């Protein structure tokens, strides 16, 4: 009787699955499949009040187990993880999420039980499986504070003399410009002797987070920049090289 | 009675095998292989009721089991891996998907049990185990909903008076264009300083799809840019140096 209602049960699920538009011979090959497990359970578990082997069954049971236990590994791992996201998540959806382990960069579409959706700047989905997010480390850029100006001023070898004046004027046009951060670090400062230039760091923040805005103060730094490097009698530098002629 | 019926069912196995077209001595190996282990099959199960040893049998029947499900792994992720894209599948036949972890691009053919048949781009058949969509992540470029443009524009160091001017006329432009989708981001702004140029950023994405339209509404807007240039003046820098003769 429990063999027939079960067959009865699972004939009724394939019928549901083809009157829900799929292909025929898939949902028949998963009504057999799904009929050999449930055969194989009850036989595993009435094996005794019915069957004779003892030790026979036990070690088949035990051997079948294990080996799709170490099969199912990734699926249950899969799951477990969105469990864990359910309940302990460091992002919500909207968020602009990226690692430096894996490229998962994009926004949070959908957290789901065994893949998380995240729309990628390409505007294309993009499927992660949850398993992920329990072995590398996720960074946040939907939530930071500010947004950071960094770049070089390369100068030639020859305004040595002048470094000094430069690095003075462009501290005080950072710290007299109204969109930037004056509680943050700000540093400029003579950092480093490269191949063709003597190199000057610049090292500021924001106030606001949005993109365009952002990009327009960095803009507007960038020529005022150019523009007290110019006024002072120096100049950028290009690769330089000595050629000795013979 | 019962070895006399299995051994008659792989015999008529063996047949049909070899009526279908196959190999004879290939044929009679899968045979010698399937009634060895019907054989063990039949002595860890009927060691009881007829044999005599207990403990050896356990044993031997547990160690064999073992060995024999440590080795098949992977075959059988596969399998599971199957079933859970039948369950659950991000992407349908005839649709364009990719990887950043691995090489699997081109488009689905079929949804197999053990592998999925990918057309690559170079129309080749790829055949990728299923094992692999449980631990990678999936993009799908068929699900698209825009195409993006990106591009840079770089300019001599002399015409540093003419970047704001340039970046104006550049966005007005992207913003009168009948391709643009007016509704995404729109980013034209002076960015960084490299080697031998100033760069300009550019940022857009295309109404359309296809892979067609994009190309020529991508050629149109590149031809407008050189235009635009051109038309105020400034000009595309190549690599520069400074020498000094000797
Ligand atoms: C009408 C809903 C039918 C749901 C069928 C679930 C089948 C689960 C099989 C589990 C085998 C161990
Ligand atoms: C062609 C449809 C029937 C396929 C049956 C496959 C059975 C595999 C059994 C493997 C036992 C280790
Ligand atoms: C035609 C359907 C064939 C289904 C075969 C299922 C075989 C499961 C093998 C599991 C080994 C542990
Ligand atoms: C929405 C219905 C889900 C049904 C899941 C069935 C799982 C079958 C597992 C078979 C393992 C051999
Ligand atoms: C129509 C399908 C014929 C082949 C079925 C093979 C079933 C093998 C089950 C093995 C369980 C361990
Ligand atoms: C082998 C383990 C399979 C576990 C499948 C769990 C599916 C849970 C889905 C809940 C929301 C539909
Ligand atoms: C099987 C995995 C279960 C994971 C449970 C995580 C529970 C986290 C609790 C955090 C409370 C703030
Ligand atoms: C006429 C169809 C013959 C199918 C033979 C299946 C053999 C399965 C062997 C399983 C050994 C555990
Ligand atoms: C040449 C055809 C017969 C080959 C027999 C191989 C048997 C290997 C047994 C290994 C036991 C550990
Ligand atoms: C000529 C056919 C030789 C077949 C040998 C099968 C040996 C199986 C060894 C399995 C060890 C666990
Ligand atoms: C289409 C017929 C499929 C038959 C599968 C037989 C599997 C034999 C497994 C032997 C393991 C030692
Ligand atoms: C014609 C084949 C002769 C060799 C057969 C070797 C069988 C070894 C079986 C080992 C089972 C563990
Ligand atoms: C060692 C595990 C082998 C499992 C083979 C399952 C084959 C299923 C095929 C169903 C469609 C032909
Ligand atoms: C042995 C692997 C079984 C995997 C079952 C996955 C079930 C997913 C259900 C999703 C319903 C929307």
């Amino acid at each position: 009787i429990l063999t027939i209602k079960l067959f009865l049960l699972i004939n009724q699920f394939e019928k549901q699955q083809i009157k829900k538009g799929r292909d025929i011979t898939s949902a028949r090959i998963m009504s057999r499949i799904i009929k050999i497990t449930i055969i194989v359970v009850l036989v595993l578990l009435y094996g005794e009040h019915f069957g004779m082997s003892l030790s026979g069954l036990l070690t088949f049971g035990g051997i079948g187990g294990l080996a799709v236990g170490m099969a199912g590994k990734d699926i249950l791992s899969n799951f477990f993880s969105g469990i864990m996201l359910y309940f302990d998540r460091p992002f919500s959806i909207g968020d602009w999420i990226r690692s430096p382990d894996r490229n998962i960069e994009g926004t949070v579409a959908e957290i789901g039980w065994r893949i998380t959706k995240i729309t990628t700047f390409d505007n294309r989905p993009l499927y992660v499986p949850n398993s992920l997010f329990s072995s590398i480390s996720v960074e946040n850029p939907g939530r930071m504070t500010n947004r950071r100006i960094t770049t070089t001023i390369g100068l030639r070898y020859e305004d040595a003399a002048k470094v000094g004046v430069i690095v003075e004027a462009v501290r005080e046009m950072l710290k007299n410009h109204p969109a930037i951060d004056q509680r943050q670090t700000l540093l400029v400062y003579f950092n480093q002797f490269a191949d063709s230039s003597l190199n000057i760091m610049v090292y500021c923040f924001t106030k606001t987070t949005v993109w365009a805005e952002w990009l327009a103060a960095q803009q507007d730094v960038y020529l005022k920049i150019i523009d007290i490097v110019q006024s002072h009698g120096a100049d950028f530098a290009f690769p330089s090289q000595t050629l000795y002629m013979d």
